[PDB]
Protein backbone atom coordinates (compact mmCIF):
# COMPACT_ATOMS: atom_id res chain seq x y z
CA UNK A 1 0.00 0.00 0.00
CA UNK A 2 1.45 3.50 -0.69
CA UNK A 3 1.55 7.11 0.64
CA UNK A 4 -0.80 8.71 2.93
CA UNK A 5 -1.77 12.10 1.79
CA UNK A 6 -4.37 15.31 2.58
CA UNK A 7 -5.61 17.56 -0.09
CA UNK A 8 -7.48 20.57 0.54
CA UNK A 9 -8.76 23.82 -0.83
CA UNK A 10 -8.92 26.50 1.89
CA UNK A 11 -8.88 30.30 1.52
CA UNK A 12 -7.04 33.14 3.14
CA UNK A 13 -9.01 32.87 6.28
CA UNK A 14 -8.39 28.93 6.73
CA UNK A 15 -11.79 28.22 5.25
CA UNK A 16 -13.13 24.78 3.98
CA UNK A 17 -16.83 24.83 4.19
CA UNK A 18 -19.83 26.90 4.44
CA UNK A 19 -23.00 24.82 5.03
CA UNK A 20 -21.70 21.66 3.09
CA UNK A 21 -21.01 23.31 0.01
CA UNK A 22 -17.30 25.00 -1.45
CA UNK A 23 -17.15 28.82 0.52
CA UNK A 24 -15.82 29.80 -2.86
CA UNK A 25 -17.74 29.70 -6.12
CA UNK A 26 -17.19 26.43 -8.47
CA UNK A 27 -13.85 26.97 -9.58
CA UNK A 28 -13.98 24.00 -12.71
CA UNK A 29 -10.29 23.43 -13.13
CA UNK A 30 -9.34 23.77 -9.62
CA UNK A 31 -12.05 20.93 -9.01
CA UNK A 32 -10.20 18.82 -12.23
CA UNK A 33 -7.11 19.24 -10.47
CA UNK A 34 -8.57 17.56 -7.40
CA UNK A 35 -9.74 14.73 -9.38
CA UNK A 36 -6.29 14.05 -11.48
CA UNK A 37 -4.36 14.19 -7.99
CA UNK A 38 -7.06 11.61 -6.29
CA UNK A 39 -7.25 9.32 -9.28
CA UNK A 40 -3.98 9.05 -10.68
CA UNK A 41 -1.90 5.80 -9.69
CA UNK A 42 1.56 5.09 -10.55
CA UNK A 43 0.96 1.12 -9.55
CA UNK A 44 -0.35 -0.57 -12.93
CA UNK A 45 -3.85 -2.94 -11.47
CA UNK A 46 -4.27 -0.65 -8.06
CA UNK A 47 -6.75 2.47 -7.59
CA UNK A 48 -6.10 4.96 -5.30
CA UNK A 49 -8.16 5.26 -2.12
CA UNK A 50 -10.20 8.59 -0.74
CA UNK A 51 -11.38 8.53 2.84
CA UNK A 52 -13.74 11.41 3.93
CA UNK A 53 -16.00 12.08 7.16
CA UNK A 54 -19.48 11.57 6.66
CA UNK A 55 -20.75 15.15 5.85
CA UNK A 56 -17.94 15.46 3.51
CA UNK A 57 -19.37 11.88 1.56
CA UNK A 58 -23.08 13.86 1.91
CA UNK A 59 -21.57 17.47 0.60
CA UNK A 60 -20.50 15.34 -3.10
CA UNK A 61 -22.54 16.46 -5.86
CA UNK A 62 -24.35 13.10 -6.51
CA UNK A 63 -22.53 13.58 -10.05
CA UNK A 64 -19.56 12.43 -8.55
CA UNK A 65 -20.88 10.00 -5.49
CA UNK A 66 -18.77 7.81 -5.63
CA UNK A 67 -15.76 9.52 -6.57
CA UNK A 68 -15.05 7.41 -10.09
CA UNK A 69 -11.63 5.27 -10.72
CA UNK A 70 -10.95 5.29 -7.11
CA UNK A 71 -12.05 3.37 -3.86
CA UNK A 72 -14.12 5.63 -1.82
CA UNK A 73 -14.39 4.86 2.04
CA UNK A 74 -16.39 7.39 4.20
CA UNK A 75 -15.88 7.60 8.36
CA UNK A 76 -18.48 7.24 10.50
CA UNK A 77 -18.96 6.39 14.44
CA UNK A 78 -23.23 6.13 13.51
CA UNK A 79 -23.64 4.60 10.24
CA UNK A 80 -24.05 1.01 10.30
CA UNK A 81 -23.37 0.17 6.74
CA UNK A 82 -21.69 2.64 3.62
CA UNK A 83 -23.89 5.13 2.65
CA UNK A 84 -25.44 4.33 -0.77
CA UNK A 85 -22.65 3.83 -3.61
CA UNK A 86 -19.56 4.21 -1.28
CA UNK A 87 -17.57 1.34 -0.93
CA UNK A 88 -16.11 0.94 2.78
CA UNK A 89 -17.01 2.21 6.41
CA UNK A 90 -14.50 2.66 9.29
CA UNK A 91 -15.17 4.30 12.46
CA UNK A 92 -12.03 5.97 12.72
CA UNK A 93 -8.92 6.78 10.96
CA UNK A 94 -6.64 4.02 12.36
CA UNK A 95 -9.32 1.50 11.29
CA UNK A 96 -9.41 2.87 8.22
CA UNK A 97 -5.59 2.72 7.60
CA UNK A 98 -5.49 -0.99 8.71
CA UNK A 99 -8.29 -2.03 6.65
CA UNK A 100 -6.05 -1.07 3.99
CA UNK A 101 -3.03 -4.05 4.96
CA UNK A 102 -5.97 -6.66 5.11
CA UNK A 103 -5.89 -9.21 2.13
CA UNK A 104 -9.09 -7.51 0.61
CA UNK A 105 -7.38 -4.48 -0.16
CA UNK A 106 -3.92 -5.34 0.67
CA UNK A 107 -3.03 -5.06 -2.95
CA UNK A 108 -5.67 -3.03 -4.53
CA UNK A 109 -4.67 0.14 -2.72
CA UNK A 110 -1.82 2.59 -4.23
CA UNK A 111 -2.28 6.04 -2.89
CA UNK A 112 -4.95 7.03 0.19
CA UNK A 113 -5.54 10.41 0.03
CA UNK A 114 -8.00 11.98 2.96
CA UNK A 115 -10.44 14.72 0.99
CA UNK A 116 -11.91 16.00 4.72
CA UNK A 117 -13.45 17.11 6.40
CA UNK A 118 -11.91 19.17 9.28
CA UNK A 119 -11.01 16.75 12.00
CA UNK A 120 -9.86 14.03 9.72
CA UNK A 121 -7.58 16.34 8.25
CA UNK A 122 -6.42 17.79 11.82
CA UNK A 123 -5.50 13.85 12.68
CA UNK A 124 -4.05 12.52 9.57
CA UNK A 125 -1.82 15.76 9.95
CA UNK A 126 -1.09 15.00 13.91
CA UNK A 127 -0.55 11.37 12.83
CA UNK A 128 3.54 10.42 13.14
CA UNK A 129 4.92 9.10 9.72
CA UNK A 130 5.36 10.06 6.19
CA UNK A 131 3.01 12.28 5.38
CA UNK A 132 2.05 15.23 2.57
CA UNK A 133 -0.90 17.48 2.02
CA UNK A 134 -1.77 18.72 -1.26
CA UNK A 135 -3.37 22.37 -0.22
CA UNK A 136 -4.74 24.90 -2.68
CA UNK A 137 -4.31 28.38 -1.31
CA UNK A 138 -7.70 30.48 -2.54
CA UNK A 139 -6.29 33.94 -2.20
CA UNK A 140 -9.30 35.59 -1.11
CA UNK A 141 -11.15 35.45 2.45
CA UNK A 142 -14.47 33.66 1.71
CA UNK A 143 -17.30 33.44 4.62
CA UNK A 144 -16.71 29.41 6.08
CA UNK A 145 -18.32 27.51 9.03
CA UNK A 146 -15.68 25.27 8.56
CA UNK A 147 -11.91 25.63 8.48
CA UNK A 148 -8.93 23.48 7.90
CA UNK A 149 -6.66 22.98 10.78
CA UNK A 150 -3.37 25.06 11.61
CA UNK A 151 -0.36 23.34 9.44
CA UNK A 152 2.70 23.51 11.67
CA UNK A 153 5.49 24.59 9.49
CA UNK A 154 8.20 23.21 11.55
CA UNK A 155 7.16 19.76 10.74
CA UNK A 156 5.79 20.69 7.07
CA UNK A 157 7.97 21.61 4.99
CA UNK A 158 6.83 23.44 1.53
CA UNK A 159 8.05 21.69 -1.59
CA UNK A 160 9.89 24.23 -4.01
CA UNK A 161 7.80 22.28 -6.83
CA UNK A 162 6.22 18.88 -7.44
CA UNK A 163 5.52 16.56 -10.46
CA UNK A 164 2.41 17.06 -12.04
CA UNK A 165 1.28 20.50 -9.69
CA UNK A 166 1.62 24.06 -11.13
CA UNK A 167 3.65 26.44 -9.43
CA UNK A 168 2.14 29.71 -10.59
CA UNK A 169 -0.59 31.57 -9.69
CA UNK A 170 -4.13 30.39 -11.24
CA UNK A 171 -7.38 32.10 -11.78
CA UNK A 172 -10.82 30.72 -12.25
CA UNK A 173 -14.47 33.51 -11.55
CA UNK A 174 -11.86 36.41 -10.76
CA UNK A 175 -10.35 34.39 -8.05
CA UNK A 176 -6.66 34.03 -7.69
CA UNK A 177 -5.15 30.42 -6.33
CA UNK A 178 -1.96 28.39 -6.28
CA UNK A 179 -1.12 24.96 -5.37
CA UNK A 180 1.20 24.03 -2.49
CA UNK A 181 2.62 20.79 -1.57
CA UNK A 182 4.02 20.25 2.00
CA UNK A 183 5.87 17.22 3.63
CA UNK A 184 6.84 15.81 6.34
CA UNK A 185 8.29 12.88 8.22
CA UNK A 186 8.27 12.78 11.83
N1 LIG B 1 -10.96 21.21 0.35
C1 LIG B 1 -12.17 21.68 0.61
O1 LIG B 1 -12.53 23.02 0.39
C2 LIG B 1 -13.06 20.68 1.37
C3 LIG B 1 -14.28 21.12 1.85
N2 LIG B 1 -15.09 20.25 2.56
C4 LIG B 1 -16.35 20.83 3.05
O2 LIG B 1 -16.49 20.84 4.57
C5 LIG B 1 -17.69 20.02 4.88
C6 LIG B 1 -17.34 18.65 5.43
O3 LIG B 1 -16.41 18.91 6.54
P1 LIG B 1 -16.68 18.67 8.17
O4 LIG B 1 -17.94 19.38 8.50
O5 LIG B 1 -15.42 19.04 8.90
O6 LIG B 1 -17.08 17.00 8.42
P2 LIG B 1 -16.61 15.50 8.01
O7 LIG B 1 -16.55 15.39 6.54
O8 LIG B 1 -15.41 15.05 8.77
O9 LIG B 1 -17.75 14.68 8.55
C7 LIG B 1 -17.93 14.61 9.96
C8 LIG B 1 -18.54 13.27 10.38
O10 LIG B 1 -17.81 12.03 9.92
C9 LIG B 1 -17.49 11.27 11.09
N3 LIG B 1 -16.03 11.44 11.35
C10 LIG B 1 -15.20 12.49 11.18
N4 LIG B 1 -13.96 12.09 11.58
C11 LIG B 1 -14.01 10.79 11.96
C12 LIG B 1 -13.09 9.81 12.44
N5 LIG B 1 -11.77 9.98 12.63
N6 LIG B 1 -13.58 8.59 12.71
C13 LIG B 1 -14.88 8.30 12.53
N7 LIG B 1 -15.78 9.16 12.10
C14 LIG B 1 -15.35 10.41 11.80
C15 LIG B 1 -18.47 11.78 12.18
O11 LIG B 1 -19.71 11.21 11.76
P3 LIG B 1 -20.56 10.48 12.75
O12 LIG B 1 -21.29 11.45 13.59
O13 LIG B 1 -21.56 9.64 11.71
O14 LIG B 1 -19.58 9.53 13.47
C16 LIG B 1 -18.46 13.28 11.93
O15 LIG B 1 -19.64 13.94 12.46
C17 LIG B 1 -18.53 20.14 3.63
O16 LIG B 1 -19.03 21.48 3.77
C18 LIG B 1 -17.55 20.10 2.47
O17 LIG B 1 -17.95 20.95 1.41
C19 LIG B 1 -14.70 18.92 2.85
C20 LIG B 1 -13.47 18.48 2.38
C21 LIG B 1 -12.65 19.35 1.64
C1 LIG C 1 -14.30 15.29 -1.49
C2 LIG C 1 -15.33 16.31 -1.88
C3 LIG C 1 -14.82 17.16 -3.04
C4 LIG C 1 -15.56 16.62 -4.27
C5 LIG C 1 -15.01 18.67 -2.62
C6 LIG C 1 -13.94 19.39 -2.04
C7 LIG C 1 -12.56 19.07 -1.85
C8 LIG C 1 -12.04 18.23 -0.94
O1 LIG C 1 -10.65 18.24 -1.02
C9 LIG C 1 -10.31 19.15 -2.02
N1 LIG C 1 -9.14 19.55 -2.53
C10 LIG C 1 -9.12 20.48 -3.52
N2 LIG C 1 -7.99 20.90 -4.02
N3 LIG C 1 -10.26 21.01 -4.03
C11 LIG C 1 -11.45 20.65 -3.57
N4 LIG C 1 -12.51 21.21 -4.14
C12 LIG C 1 -11.51 19.70 -2.53
C13 LIG C 1 -16.26 19.37 -2.57
C14 LIG C 1 -17.04 19.26 -1.42
C15 LIG C 1 -18.25 19.95 -1.31
C16 LIG C 1 -18.70 20.76 -2.36
C17 LIG C 1 -17.93 20.89 -3.52
C18 LIG C 1 -16.71 20.22 -3.63
O2 LIG C 1 -15.97 20.36 -4.78
C19 LIG C 1 -16.38 21.26 -5.87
Amino acid sequence: VGSLNCIVAVSQNMGIGKNGDLPWPPLRNEFRYFQRMTTTSSVEGKQNLVIMGKKTWFSIPEKNRPLKGRINLVLSRELKEPPQGAHFLSRSLDDALKLTEQPELANKVDMVWIVGGSSVYKEAMNHPGHLKLFVTRIMQDFESDTFFPEIDLEKYKLLPEYPGVLSDVQEEKGIKYKFEVYEKND
